């Protein structure tokens, strides 16, 4: 049903990676942060808790129409001007598992990097 609306989100620029990882095409998101992340970091999310992250798959989930509008009013854009906000210019972006996941952590659990007046 919402399958057109998910493809043509997936065609913005920022949403071609993932949100953590930078990892090309992602096809998993957590809908109610509002991002568009890969299999490995929605693992990730899943063992955050759903109190931070409820993940779905855009091709195996069925999506609620609220839970499609989650992901057009964020996306991965928007996402790390709140979420990355006061994250290093310099910093290096972890790529392997357990980097990720302390990133991650950081991210979304402990907000370490977000812009707190968005
Ligand atoms: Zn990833």
């Amino acid at each position: 049903r919402y399958q057109a609306v998910l493809a043509n989100l997936l065609l913005e620029e920022d949403n071609k990676f993932c949100a953590d990882c930078q990892s090309k095409g992602p096809r998993w998101a957590s809908w109610n942060i509002g991002v568009f992340i890969c299999i490995r970091c929605a693992g990730i999310h899943r063992n955050l808790g759903v109190h931070i992250s409820r993940v779905k798959s855009v091709n195996l989930d069925q999506w609620t129409q609220e839970q499609i509008q989650c992901m057009q009013e964020m996306g991965n854009g928007k996402a790390n001007r709140l979420y990355e906000a006061y994250l290093p210019e310099t910093f290096r972006r972890p790529q392997i598992d357990p980097a990720v996941e302390g990133f991650i952590r950081d991210k979304y659990e402990k907000k370490k990097y977000m812009d707190r007046s968005l």
